[PDB]
């Protein structure tokens, strides 16, 4: 039923430059945290202030695009959207012309996902919701590295791989049915929080199984996404060439979990929201994460900064 893995697309790159830990300079320079501040994996849950190749500023059009995908991610937390399959929610005006093809709410791992299509913008959308109990999800997070089965020599966190696997077979079949019908359309994947992890694994699976998808027509946007796998996994993600915009809001803790020092590493160019008034996004123009954007503020992180992106509530349908 799933199309088979394509060998040329499931090979780890032969030799990758080593990456030094991108959080270590900040972990040494910053601190100590105030005594009363709670931590998870050494990162603050509730710090309320900042501590004492290249970077650029995102343009208005780039910020509009990141905002649109944030909106899709946010609306997925609304039960009128998943499993209701309606555009009846407060930020649903921006997505109301999209046709909802299918939604899922899986049994064991509670993966909530949807496929939609926009004929005006010639795009097939895949959206993954994060946890329905975010604070408990963050507090309860483990780090259990396991083999990433498609790509030998790579590892990912088991919970993330499990979240995707439960919805994978049906969702791939729905996406590829849409892509057969609308062959010139873009495929765009998005999610916030845990949903961003799931979205990454979904984009990789579609690249690995459908020759007709590539860097030209398969795009990934995440918000508040945790690290998903080890440096060999991140180097594999880079190798795919998939366009990958990874947005981080200010001091959001979740992009810093699990910490880099625990042997995980992000791929995907970082778009760091540094200010809402005026809206400012600092882009660290590297495919592997750097010490120059949100990694510069650890461990002075925040759960509250995870719960809104671009002034849109992310994780709460309000
Ligand atoms: C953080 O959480 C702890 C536990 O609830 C509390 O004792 C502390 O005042 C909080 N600190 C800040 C700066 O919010």
């Amino acid at each position: 039923s799933l199309p088979p893995l394509i060998p040329s697309r499931t090979s780890a790159p032969s030799s990758s430059p080593s990456t030094t830990d991108p959080e270590a300079p900040a972990m040494s320079r910053n601190g100590p945290l105030p005594s009363d501040v709670e931590t998870k994996y050494g990162m603050a849950l509730n710090a309320t202030s900042y501590p004492d190749g290249g970077i650029r500023a995102a343009t208005s059009q780039e910020i509009n695009e990141l905002t649109y995908y944030t909106t899709l991610s946010a609306n997925s937390y609304c039960r009128t959207v998943i499993p209701g399959a309606t555009w009846d929610c407060i930020h649903c005006d921006a997505t109301e012309d999209l046709k909802i093809i299918k939604t899922w709410s899986t049994l064991i791992y509670d993966t909530n996902a949807m496929v939609a299509r926009g004929d005006s913008e010639k795009t097939i959308y895949i959206v993954f919701r994060g946890s329905s109990s975010i604070r408990n999800w963050i507090a309860d997070l483990t780090f259990v590295p396991v083999s990433y089965p498609p790509v030998s020599g790579t590892k990912v966190h088991k919970g993330f791989l499990d979240s995707y696997g439960e919805v994978q077979n049906e969702l791939v079949a729905t996406v590829l049915d849409q892509f057969k019908q609308y062959p010139s359309y873009k495929v765009a994947v998005t999610g916030h929080s845990l949903g961003g992890a799931t979205a990454l694994l979904c984009a990789l699976d579609l690249y690995q199984r459908e020759e007709g998808l590539s860097s030209s027509n398969l795009f990934l946007y995440t918000q508040g996404q945790p690290r998903v796998g080890d440096p060999a996994f991140a180097n594999y993600v880079v190798s795919t060439g998939i366009p990958y915009r990874r947005t981080v809001n200010e001091r959001d803790i979740v992009p810093h979990l699990p910490p880099a020092a625990f042997g995980f590493l992000h791929a995907g160019e970082e778009y760091w929201i540094t200010d809402n008034s005026p809206e400012t996004v600092q882009v660290c123009t590297s495919d592997l994460e750097t010490s120059d954007c949100s990694n510069s503020i650890v461990p002075f992180t925040s759960v509250l900064d995870h719960l809104s992106y671009f002034g849109i509530n992310t994780g709460l349908c309000t």
